[PDB]
């Protein structure tokens, strides 16, 4: 019944039995197919979140909530328990990117930034940068209501005079919305996705930044497209992906919001309610 998910599984199906084998730029072995597309409904409250393998849920909320702040201390992240972009804030890992004047936790100017203050001038994770550079997010709140038909309707952090001083280039690079019959869509294009980690979580993050704009704007939801770059498999991740084949998929959780939430900077964790999630059990995939 839950055919969306069966679509997810049958990408990594089709990478593995029919994708290149390519060692990537750190020289570790991946499975890649390249171009490929897949619809998932968000109607009716539904996120995208997968069931047949515990997606970290605490992660994407508290992730999604840190880019809407325009926040680029991973620090914050971190005190909140969400441990996912700390090695690339370690003294380690900056002085070795040529970083050795950032102080730790500082990721550079990524999403978050780009999202809030693109254009801005990035002086460090410490400085207030509130009404500097272009608010994307909020330009993007004012189409969806004054102009909801608008083609050019785009979030994006690929900010190519920004990519040296960010931690790491974006994989979720655009995302473009559309209404149509008071119903709001998007279409995310990941110039690169992890199929076992990175993309259950970045489908996970932009169905809930959907189902939360939507609501901001008073509308209903319609689909979330996925567009895929490279599409990849680990190598050390294939016999964990195929352990998760052999699961039938569930029926996807559904989200509700609490409180009276009138803009997109004014949700916290405690507002955002995951109704019917019980996954299968988390399979291990490390890094
Ligand atoms: C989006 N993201 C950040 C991130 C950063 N660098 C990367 N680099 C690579 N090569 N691949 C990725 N998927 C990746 N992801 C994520 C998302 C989820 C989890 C995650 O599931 N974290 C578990 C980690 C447990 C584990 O590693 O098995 C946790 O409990 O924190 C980690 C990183
Ligand atoms: O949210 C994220 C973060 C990272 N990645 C994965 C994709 C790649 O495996 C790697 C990024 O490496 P490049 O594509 O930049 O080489 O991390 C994701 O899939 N999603």
């Amino acid at each position: 019944k839950n055919e969306d998910e069966s679509k997810y599984l049958d990408q990594v199906r089709y990478i593995l039995k029919n994708g290149e084998r390519i060692d990537d730029r750190t020289g570790v072995g991946t499975i890649s197919v390249f171009g490929m597309h897949s619809v998932y409904s968000l109607r009716n409250g539904v996120v995208p979140v997968l069931t047949t393998k515990r997606v970290y849920w605490k992660g994407v909320v508290e992730e999604l909530l840190w880019f809407i702040r325009g926040d680029t201390n991973a620090k914050h992240l971190s005190e909140k328990g969400v441990r996912i972009w700390d090695a690339n804030g370690s003294r380690q890992f900056l002085d070795q990117c040529g970083f050795s004047d950032r102080s730790e936790g500082d990721l550079g100017p990524i999403y978050g930034f780009q999202w809030r203050h693109c254009g801005a001038e990035y002086r460090g994770m410490d400085t207030d940068y509130t009404n500097q550079g272009i608010d994307q997010l909020s330009e993007i709140i004012d189409l969806i209501k004054n102009e909801p038909h608008s083609r050019r309707i785009i979030l994006s952090a690929w900010n190519v005079k920004d990519l040296k001083l960010m931690a790491l280039p974006p994989c979720h690079t655009l995302a473009q919305f559309a209404v149509r019959n008071g119903e709001l869509s998007c279409q995310l294009y990941q110039r690169s996705g992890d199929m076992g980690l990175g993309v259950p979580f970045n489908l996970a993050s932009y169905g809930l930044l959907t189902h939360m704009i939507a609501h901001v704007c008073g509308l209903k939801t319609g689909h979330l497209c996925h567009v895929l770059g490279d599409a990849h498999v680990y190598m050390n991740h294939v016999d964990a992906l195929q352990e998760q084949l052999k699961r039938q998929p569930r029926q996807f959780p559904t989200v509700r919001f609490i409180g009276n939430i009138k803009t997109i900077d004014d949700f916290t964790y405690e507002s955002i309610v995951l109704e019917n999630y019980q996954p299968m059990p988390a399979i291990k995939m490390a890094m």
